[PDB]
């Protein structure tokens, strides 16, 4: 009889809660009272009860904790205690959880008498924190009025909440905390929670204010990651950083690393990023064993109201798809906020699960500190202007109780004002060798072309693949997969950790690498032969990710930030789906060092090639990456510097390469780690050269004394007699092979020279100038399997014309411009390719003008 | 006693349900049986019951329909009926709904007896549909084996499900259906549901198979929209199209327009787009009154296991945030699927709410028809190759029952086969005047600068704004807001519908337009002044959207497809966040007429300008838009055609404009509608020119006989004496004004000519040539307030050098290249701007070389 009523309250208590600070605007966007909650004695008929039952004593179930060292209670006691627990300033949304132990723990924490009481020292400390926050806010206001400082006015209880979280984490065992937070309230945290020299904060208020830099305090260590103004675009980055620190510190269960994130109410229910980030929480490869989310519900986004912003009651619904409990609290009552923070910290330290806490508050001023909010919401601010601040009412309550005397509070205010005034007055290298000796290469080749496990049986096709691998190894020949194994194993020997993530990377999207072997008979038997290469070596991890291209890339980037001695690779199924995560490339990878001055070295792998498989299963948009480079096309650098290659690579944002041969792909990954500094790397991997019969290289290019070749000159009869060569030809990728075959078909050998360019960013001016001067009489041309308005023409042409003294035109030999990456008609592809190949190996296509 | 048990089943039935077609892999990803379900007589102790209670008769509650014509069933009946209803081929997830009427309606359907029974005619029709689907699949397989087509084998009950849905919609009143669905099963729907000439389908299989294209059938009308391979990227487009059709057809409640969407299991739980699309559902401005989502749960994504893909149990947990009920069904049983589809159609026609139906099935072959799935999942396919197809077992069951005889079934197979081979054998203009007479302009100015409602009081600042508006109107002067009002009112007079949607558009992000007036004291009293202009006129709508930049743009794009007689505008808060919806610009607006034939005229508004607000609140990336143009920079078109302005505009893919004066903003908006055809328009609106004192124009540029000016020539003393002008200068946007000020500070009037370029795409190659020939001895230069690697230099320079016969170099006068859109230091901005003005206005920064 009573069990149904208690369940009904545990379901619908948060809907009738006075979480509203102003008293006017509602929190759940509905003022109706559902019939489940007994708002009056007339509603007992819904459960079949009546006014005669309000005095009969009822026995509590095993899922109720209001008894407090008491078994049965009069129904009036149950109703009063249940209203106090669920329908006052705290509303708990947790019964969507199917686990029983977590539900019982939450009930015990939030449904027992005499557990929320504080001590006088805690009240004094809370008063001190509230005074610090409020006086800092008014000092910023009165010393800087005509500014846009995004104030935290009408919600100062945030700072004590964060301090309570950090203190509970410290006493629970945590020794490292990583925090992410939007702009609203940044300076308060930077001055009170992550304590910093106030003179430095005042100095940085006037200059460098726009940039949200990184703040570190080192005795729990606190780090505040830099975040951009894009909303909710830094959660996966924080999760990746937390995972990397957990892995490096040896914490398998993450008992000493913690993650805290702050969100606004409007963005937590309007961005699809939160969905993707929440789905990464439980995946075995992306699980940081717990994050604490704090969402500030000021009940407004700029000038947009809550009812025209979302299709859900609360802005906290995304967290319920993963069974993460949610706590909504009224910011007016500070003790409730403190207890909720303590409960959330205990929950994270116990169950290693995400938890979200919602701070219901209001906004005292406009969106900016000089905006006019009466234009759009008159009633809201008319009601706002008739309410006391939280500090004033808290101080009055404490004075009435007798905890603090008025002179002490006044002295505290005066001394903190003097501290602020005093602070304000005071305020104003060579390229390594990447080769390997033959025994290491032979050992890796033999281990990779077999199965280490004794009774491990594989498929027949896989057996044929391994036999072909062994035949290649014994003949001193390497293909794409073998080159990948050799590079990764060589790095693993030196102690460098390697992580490879993305979609379908364990088997390969084209089924070419087979890095993970599966047993046909046993259900979960799995063998990774690479861990068996050497007795002592760095770990190796390969992971399959979800379909989100946005959260996984951010996670990988955050992981790459922790340590330089690590090789993190992200693989996309096709080069056309990277645009789903453009924001991550736009704000985090592109200007990571220009603003924020921190180093990263993530490797991005993008398959790219035109083979008729579709208008959008073809091409990786390299012209989008090539335009985001801090290089001036009109200036030719000094080509006679001490090194140039390493100096040029030092002054750039990232590197862009398009590898066609396995040897260069082997050397690039080694050069990524062996260098002193780190920079992001973008690689355009082929799609049809994996099985190509002549896409192979010998071991002689993998031996000691060999460096990565940024530009591969032409080898053949053309080089033997260079004065007779016409039509000097440049290419980048598979287009080389398609040319060479035709050069054999048309008997153009000795009349056309074809050269590749592996590295596009930065531009190799020196090597290109050296090889262009090799052929005095040859018409420069650029080949391309993409359209004119796509690919590398608009990037390469200015740089090629800069390399020479604009002494020669750079012609084009490729497809015509189009509004799509490729064509959807199979018949026209062959005609286009035949026309593309017509101009090459058929001279006088451009000499016809004269 | 029993109410708790029934409640527990209604919560946890779908977890123990036998939905798995394979007794092997699970769908909720957990094999454990929760203690709520009574799997054996020993578990009755959880509810306090025991084996002695299995025979006692228990009265049913008012929220349980098991019984039919019974009040009390003996407990052995309740348990059996509940297991049959919730734990046998059907799992219903709906109890998260808080509404009681919807819950009772759902319960009645699946929880009442003798409701799922069919008739012999229905069974015959189902057999016919299954035969058609299966024989078409095997015919495609045997006639085309070496193909990468995506096949529907494994789930062959999809076609009858869709046909049942459409039939129920037709009988419920729907007369128009819009459908979107991914590649898996496209041909089966195109050949069976949306019936099409099979010869045409066979012809398009060989050629033009790559592109999606649009399939129509007109007696319910069926439209299948084109969608790319990007997963979940076409739902908002479908919803926008549905909304537009509902609005033109006059269905306020949408009783005659319906929307159907199909999803895969892996993409419905891995993409954040679904989150935004689901929040767009209930929003009053974006409400399509229901949408029947169908998710096919084949339990595998390419080669990725469902456990390493998501954190939620089922891949349909994003629909529990909007209280949308979910039905999971086993595709083996066809009657259950048919009944579920009927129930979903009735639910949509009744409650006007979204509903999701999950068909649990398996995949018979690899991802493509020649993929090898034994490499990664051995046990799954080892079990798959030992199961009968659904058609075979259904035919055997019907033969045993006696509905159909074997000769009839064989004859049906033979006749459909013969139809298949028979089909296979058979298979093989001037620019308008946009001016207005003075009385219309005066009327719109008077109405817009005053309040229409008589008892309506506004703020004092708003009163001052309206007084300034009236002063401008009486003095024959127009600003940005007045120009917008005049354009919108002029279009509304002609009967053209106008819709403006996006973030903070009702008031304006800079509080300059005030299109919506709010009453200070009376609650919710709105007053749109432009809805009161003329006695008969088209409706006007302004909406505030959510923070999702991706879903709203897709919704607007879908809306601008239904009819040409409409002006749909999308406004962004800043030009930097548009990249969040890059995919929509990548696969839908860019190649929307090059790939599919449909035409679109959406207007995109992007604030753009460098003012020192930050590196992320400055610049709108115009160089990203300018590179996606199917224009060859190396060819100069024929400048002596009849038009060369309407012809040039006819070939392009969209238009890009940067408007500074309000008159051009008026004229371009009028020209967008008055043109015979439709093309997308991108406008770079200013931010600091809204309040600029000289950013104004007279009425003489809005009178009859005035056309939009693509290029504004240089007016002033320089034009009077053009032979004495040096440093011919090109600009685009606010920079002009700054330049003029500096010129006035340096007395360089008559020595520098500054010209704007309003239209960049199509490129004006005629007016620019004329004005370049106007000044013979003048060094061309380009002035931007953005970095050299960004902005318009890389686009404009090749086109400017093409316009002339490469006879004069195009210099640069702007900021130096950088890895970020702007700087984060306030001090360096002033130095950068001063250096920019210095190098712009001094006469030897380039001539010093000689
Ligand atoms: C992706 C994106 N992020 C940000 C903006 C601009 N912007 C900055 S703050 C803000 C309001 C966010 O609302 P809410 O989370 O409620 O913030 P609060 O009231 O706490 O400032 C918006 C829209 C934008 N247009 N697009
Ligand atoms: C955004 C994106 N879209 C598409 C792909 C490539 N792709 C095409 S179909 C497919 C499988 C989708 O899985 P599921 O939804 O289970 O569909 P099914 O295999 O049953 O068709 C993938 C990953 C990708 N990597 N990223
Ligand atoms: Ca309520
Ligand atoms: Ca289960
Ligand atoms: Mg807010
Ligand atoms: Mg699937």
């Amino acid at each position: 009889a009573v069990q149904s009523l208690i369940r009904a309250y545990q379901i619908r208590g948060h809907h009738v809660a006075q979480l509203d600070p102003l008293g006017i605007l509602d929190a759940d966007l509905d003022s109706s009272v559902p019939a489940d909650i007994i708002s009056s004695t007339d509603k007992l008929g819904f459960y079949g009860l009546d006014e005669s039952d309000l005095d009969k004593v009822f026995h509590l179930p095993t899922t109720t904790f209001i008894g407090g060292q008491e078994s049965a209670l009069p129904l009036r006691e149950i109703i009063r205690r249940l209203e106090m627990a669920y329908c006052q300033h705290i509303g708990v949304e947790f019964m969507f959880i199917n686990d029983l132990e977590q539900c019982q723990w939450i009930r015990q924490k939030f449904e027992t008498p005499g557990i929320m009481q504080f001590t006088n020292e805690e009240k004094r400390t809370l008063l001190a924190r509230l005074v610090r926050s409020t006086r800092f806010e008014e000092f910023l206001q009165r010393k800087w009025s005509s500014e846009k400082r995004f104030g935290l006015e009408g919600c100062e209880v945030l700072i004590p909440a964060l301090k309570t979280i950090i203190d509970k984490s410290s006493e629970n065992g945590v020794d490292y905390v990583i925090m992410g937070m939007p702009h609203r309230g940044r300076l308060n945290v930077l001055a009170n929670v992550i304590r910093k020299e106030l003179e430095q904060i005042f100095c940085q208020f006037d200059s460098k204010l726009e940039a949200a830099d990184e703040g570190s305090g080192d005795n729990i260590t606190l780090s505040l990651v830099a975040n951009p103004s894009h909303l909710e675009a830094a959660d996966p980055v924080v999760m990746g950083k937390t995972k990397a620190e957990q892995f490096y510190c040896g914490d398998t269960e993450g008992k000493k690393v913690m993650s805290i994130l702050l969100h606004g109410d409007a963005a937590f229910a309007g961005q699809g990023i939160v969905y993707e980030t929440f789905h990464l929480s439980d995946l075995p490869s992306y699980t940081t064993h717990g994050t604490v989310h704090v969402v500030v519900n000021n009940q407004i986004g700029f000038t947009t109201d809550p009812r025209m912003a979302r299709s859900s009651p609360y802005p906290t619904d995304v967290a319920r798809v993963v069974n993460a409990p949610i706590f909504h609290v009224n910011s007016d009552d500070p003790e409730a906020v403190m207890y909720v923070c303590k409960v959330a910290a205990e929950w994270r330290s116990t169950f290693h699960k995400d938890v979200v806490v919602d701070l219901v508050c209001y906004r005292r001023n406009g969106h900016n500190e000089m905006d006019e909010p009466m234009f759009t919401q008159p009633l809201m601010y008319k009601q706002i202007r008739k309410q006391k601040p939280v500090l004033q009412k808290y101080a009055e309550l404490l004075v009435s109780q007798g905890v603090v005397n008025q002179p002490e509070y006044e002295e505290e205010i005066s001394k903190y004002d003097k501290i602020c005034e005093e602070a304000f007055a005071r305020s104003k290298m060579s390229c390594p060798s990447t080769g390997l000796t033959e025994d290491i290469l032979t050992h890796i080749g033999n281990v990779a072309s077999s199965v280490p496990v004794e009774n491990f049986t594989i498929h027949g096709g896989l057996s044929r693949i391994l036999k072909t691998r062994g035949e290649m190894v014994k003949n001193r020949t390497v293909d794409w997969a073998l080159a990948e194994y050799m590079a990764f194993g060589s790095l693993l020997k030196e102690g460098i950790h390697i992580r490879l993530s993305g979609q379908d990377v364990e088997r390969g999207t084209f089924s070419h690498r087979h890095h993970v072997l599966h047993d046909q008979n046993v259900d979960k038997r799995t063998c990774i032969p690479m861990n068996h290469l050497w007795p002592n070596q760095a770990p190796y991890t390969v992971c399959n990710s979800s379909l989100s291209e946005y959260g996984v890339l951010g996670f990988e980037l955050g992981f790459a930030m922790a340590s330089p001695n690590a090789l993190v690779l992200w693989e996309a199924q096709f080069g056309d789906f990277h645009n789903t995560a453009q924001c991550i490339i736009d704000q985090f990878i592109c200007p990571g060092q220009a603003k924020w001055v921190r180093q990263n070295g993530i490797v991005l792998l993008l398959p790219h090639g035109m083979e008729g498989m579709g208008p959008e299963h073809s091409s990786a948009r390299p012209e989008r990456f090539l335009q985001m480079c801090n290089d001036d096309p009109d200036v030719l650098p000094d080509l006679k510097e001490a090194n140039f290659d390493i100096n040029q690579l030092y002054d750039c944002n990232w590197v862009v390469v398009n590898c066609s041969t396995p040897g260069n792909f082997f050397h690039v990954l080694r050069r990524q780690i062996l260098l002193p500094f780190r920079k992001p790397l973008i690689i355009f991997t082929p799609k049809s050269l994996l099985r190509h019969p002549e896409a192979r290289s010998s071991f002689d290019e993998m031996l000691p004394g060999t460096h990565f070749q940024r530009v591969i000159p032409e080898d053949g009869p053309a080089a033997q007699n260079p004065e007779n060569v016409k039509r000097l030809l440049f290419c980048t990728g598979k287009v080389y092979y398609d040319l060479t075959r035709e050069r054999k078909a048309r008997d153009m050998v000795g009349q056309v020279a074809i050269t590749r360019i592996e590295q596009l960013s930065p531009f190799p001016f020196d090597l290109l100038l050296k090889e262009v001067q090799k052929y005095p009489n040859a018409e420069l041309a650029w080949c391309q399997e993409e359209h004119k308005n796509q690919g590398y023409y608009d990037y390469v042409k200015p740089r090629l014309r800069t390399t020479i003294s604009r002494a020669k035109p750079v012609w084009y030999a490729g497809r015509d411009p189009a509004a799509a990456p490729a064509t959807g008609n199979k018949k026209t592809h062959l005609t286009e390719l035949q026309r593309l190949l017509d101009t090459a190996f058929d001279l006088d296509v451009f000499k016809n003008f004269s």
